[PDB]
């Protein structure tokens, strides 16, 4: 079994930098009974034994999900202790030695995530999620004043975002979805792409300049797929004809 294999490499790379000096503070969730601030500035914890525990549960596919986990410790720490802080760069030390792991390993992991996911190896997935990014880089965010959409909002900036927005989108998570082959056709592509306008709507108001900005970037986004439209219908046939191969 292919996802056995994979969650065995995982599981062997949180051993070493479990390792590494000084990296104590980050194997367990923090206590927030004695850190009593920290849920007001940080949505979401990550930690090496909660890491592990999503490891051995098999809900890491591939590299990418896990080392997208494995980010958010460093994020969190450069959010509530500082970019610079001790504590940021011992985190990041321990994602530095993951990506030389992911770097040795590339080969055997890239065979195992195509074991467990052939849409990984369709050449047709791959050429329509390349379209989807470079339509959300070179297109989406390019629209003038988008910056706010181009990153998750960060709740120590805005700290009552997340109360209102429990289901948040932005350009960033978007690419990401798309590196991982998330997107099967431009449905559910537009799915998370209008949520992006769905969300500024509700937590600045339909007539915001935030909304207009969103509108725009959904706008020059469907612009965009009319132009590609018959490639993007052949890619999104010859990927539904290889899903169902899978079978
Ligand atoms: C103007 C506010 C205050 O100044 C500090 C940052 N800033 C801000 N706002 C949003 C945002 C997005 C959508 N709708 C919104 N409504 C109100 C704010 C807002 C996004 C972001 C970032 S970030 C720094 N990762 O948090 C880039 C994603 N920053």
């Amino acid at each position: 079994d292919p996802m056995v294999t994979l969650s065995s490499i995982l599981e062997s790379i949180i051993n070493d930098m479990r390792d590494l000096p000084n990296t104590y503070p980050f194997h367990t969730p923090v206590n927030a009974k004695v850190v009593k601030d920290y849920y007001k500035i940080i949505t979401r914890p990550m930690d090496l034994q909660t890491l592990r525990e999503n490891v051995r549960k098999r809900l890491y596919p591939s590299r990418e999900e896990f080392r997208e986990h494995l980010e958010l410790i460093v994020k969190n720490s450069a959010t509530y202790n500082g970019p610079k802080h001790s504590l940021t760069q011992i985190s990041q030390s321990m994602l530095d030695l993951c990506d030389e792991k992911l770097k040795e390993k590339e080969d055997k992991l890239a065979r195992l995530e195509k074991a467990i996911n052939p849409l990984l190896d369709d050449d047709d997935q791959v050429a329509f999620s390349f379209i989807l990014d470079n339509i959300v880089t070179q297109k989406m965010m390019a629209v003038p004043d988008s910056w706010p959409f181009h990153h998750p909002v960060n709740k120590k900036f805005v700290p009552d975002y997340y109360k209102v927005i429990v289901n948040p989108m932005d350009l960033e998570t978007i690419r990401k979805n798309i590196s991982k082959h998330k997107y099967q056709s431009r449905e559910s592509f537009l799915d998370d792409v209008n949520l992006i306008l769905a969300n500024s709507v509700k937590y600045n108001g339909p007539e915001s300049q935030y909304t207009k900005t969103a509108q725009e970037i959904v706008n020059v986004c469907y612009q965009t797929l009319t132009e590609y439209d018959e490639h993007l219908t052949q890619l999104e046939k010859d990927i539904c004809t290889a899903k169902e191969a899978a079978l």
